[PDB]
């Protein structure tokens, strides 16, 4: 006699499962499945390896005592410290953030899950536009009972946030008797990894703030901008001479280290609210997924090293970029398109043209030859709840340069073979 | 507009503050406050903290790329055997634990409230003996809107639990028509740091069955045990002859590294659930609470090292006992008398010829002159919901033989001047 939960609980798998049975091997397994459905950021990883070996004092008592009986629930001084600037940095410097209201959580996963559990009880319900990052389904509801309402977006204006499209969802809601807490914003996007426009986050933070309705940021790819325009953060929206006035008891971000510095195995994931009562009950909620003390003290190490954490900004954007035009051009020879993009660690490809109709059906047909006749995992639009078929999102940041053009090779192939 | 729990949210903190505000220090702060109400273990770092010198190896790739990476919830598979084995290890190698249904939390607090979501839903109960780990009102209550039923247990048996006093709260609660899904022990128990007994195991764990709820133990405290009997796990009494027809799919284990290994701050909390159903929804959830890749390779290497593993196991015990009955001891002179017991890391102090009257205020009147005049934060046995007063909760664990001494000479003098 289980919980509801337990006696309630895989068609979008076929992808992932294609790879794990048949994974591609340079010499193993030649002409297996690539990896380009998974959003890790590797591209950067000798940079923080390299930081590991010539500094033998960022962990285990390089004060082991200290750390393995540490169990406060605000964490290190230290480690709230170099997460605040570390934040501050990746927004250039162009915002401050005071480390004593950075609350910590089981990654994005855990932090976004506390927040909801902060702004919505039991049937409220929260808007989102789609398409979004498909874990949100159970981040956001499973164990809050809190209802998500889509925000349309269409190819057509490159799937930008219209007050149109919001006050559509919003409104719509409402007559079917709904209670809407709030709204969660991903920025950079996530599929689309494009970073929001100024002045349409205004547009939202307004219409948040015109119903007294919160706005959740999670700004996890801050840190994978390789492109202009430039990261706007909600922290320097708030900043600004016509923002002045709106309530920052409606504001929140949203972070991890687990997609700009390629840690998800550290699970990193916090909590930066402009609202007190939200810090507070966002802390107590921490004891329940609270960074490890030893991983606390390896990361106030490494990002309190200003040298290390400007290069690796640096260096890191440098990378994404060279990376992302080099597969956005291999496609164009093939004629492909893909949605014009400067962050994250994948790209928002078009292959309408390759539907055989308009049809969610023809988009899993078109996927099945992809996952497995062109041998390469990449996720579909209708996994993030695209509303409109034929995207896929591909994911280049996970391997190296000789992987990224056999993959393109096969891609020429398989469009070439097909007219 | 926040939600119900953010906008509902300190009189058990006064020995707690009395200590920060005024900590002892030999040297510093010699009249300080000796912290005596924490439930910390440090009789054996030197034990963890020799280990890592003589092997620089269990830690940032000694394969960093690999742990930093990984994300998989089933954790690191040499971090589920290594930890396995030390449970079975624990329980003197006389059960089995088979690493694949070992599942993560985020320590036994992600742990205990992880397990109630999957066993209860809001407004199903669960029963729990007093006095108990005050903690569990919130992680099992707090966002899982699942309630606490007490089972009333008093100093003349010296606190046993009675197949009377379990269905007097039992079917009590019934005639309220409340829904109870299951019962929660602590083995070895906190506060009172006594191992249950083989017989007494069984029959809760036959009213459990008779009735098809749950058996939650959270035996946190296995490796604490210091003196006869011996700990019986749950996982023990199963194996049993009597007990082969108990349904397995009421059964659960809840357990952590916090108490006997010293590292609560490393955030090691496990599930190890007899139900395969429980497992799941477990692990999906974990999810929320991972811990750190980082911390589960440092961990699947010192505990893969046998000898050291039985040395630890070895050493702790003969240390614990050593502290135990020189603290015993020591109280006996002046005539104190505690609750006998053989684990934990605390002893259950009984005060109640000190208190003026027999009622709470006496006992926290009293606990106001040891916390502010003897100087020693201790625990008030209303804190645990003790039901009867005069008893507190005295923690010897975390300090040096010096620090022991003069608390000794504080609760000598105090006594004496008091008669
Ligand atoms: C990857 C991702 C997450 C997961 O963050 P974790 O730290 O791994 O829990 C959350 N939200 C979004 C939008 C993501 O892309
Ligand atoms: C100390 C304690 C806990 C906390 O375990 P953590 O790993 O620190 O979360 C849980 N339950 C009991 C009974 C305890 O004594
Ligand atoms: N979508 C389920 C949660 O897994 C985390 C996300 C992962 N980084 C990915 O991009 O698939
Ligand atoms: N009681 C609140 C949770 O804190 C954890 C318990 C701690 N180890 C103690 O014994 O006080």
């Amino acid at each position: 006699i289980l919980s509801k939960l337990a006696t309630n609980e895989s068609p979008y798998f076929d992808g992932w499962k294609a790879y794990d049975s048949d994974p591609f091997h340079p010499l193993k397994n030649p002409n297996g499945v690539i990896q380009m459905g998974l959003a890790e950021n590797q591209l950067c990883l000798d940079l923080i390896e390299d930081w590991i070996k010539r500094n033998p004092k960022g962990s285990i008592c390089s004060s082991f005592k200290a750390i393995a009986n540490f169990q406060d629930y605000h964490g290190l001084p230290e480690f709230r410290k170099a997460i605040a600037k570390f934040m501050e940095k990746t927004r250039g410097g162009r915002v401050r953030f005071d480390p004593e209201r950075v609350v910590m959580a089981g990654g994005a996963t855990g932090a976004n899950e506390t927040i909801i559990f902060c702004l919505a009880d039991p049937g409220d319900a929260f808007l989102v536009p789609s398409p979004y990052y498909p874990a949100f389904n159970r981040d956001l509801r499973w164990r809050t009972g809190v209802q998500l309402i889509p925000i349309h977006c269409e190819s057509s204006n490159n799937f930008k946030i219209t007050s149109k499209a919001v006050k559509e969802a919003y409104e719509n809601a409402q007559k079917s008797n709904i209670k809407v807490k709030g709204l969660i914003l991903t920025n950079p996007s996530n599929p689309l990894g494009t970073t929001l426009d100024k002045d349409t986050l205004k547009s939202v933070l307004s219409f948040t703030n015109q119903h007294n309705i919160h706005l959740v940021c999670d700004e996890i790819y801050a840190a994978t901008v390789f492109d202009t325009p430039q990261f706007v953060s909600i922290a320097e929206i708030l900043d600004e001479q016509e923002m002045t006035y709106c309530n920052k008891d409606l504001v929140h971000i949203v972070y991890s280290l687990s997609k700009d510095m390629g840690l998800p195995g550290f699970r990193v994931g916090i909590i930066y609210s402009f609202n007190d009562d939200v810090v507070n009950c966002a802390r107590k909620m921490s004891s329940f997924g609270l960074v490890s003390t030893q991983t606390q003290y390896f990361l106030a190490a490494m990002l309190s090293d200003e040298k290390f954490v400007d290069n690796f900004l640096r260096e890191s954007a440098m990378r994404l970029g060279k990376r992302h035009k080099h597969f956005t051009n291999g496609l164009e020879v093939v004629g492909i398109k893909c949605l014009k993009n400067n962050a994250g660690l994948f790209c928002w490809m078009d292959l309408r043209p390759l539907l055989r109709e308009s049809t969610f059906d023809s988009e899993m047909s078109l996927w099945r030859v992809i996952i497995n006749d062109v041998k390469l995992n990449v996720s579909p639009g209708s996994s993030f709840e695209c509303q409109e078929p034929g995207w896929f999102r591909v994911c280049f940041a996970n391997m190296d340069d000789g992987t990224v053009d056999i993959a393109l090779a096969r891609i020429r192939r398989f469009v070439g073979v097909e007219k």
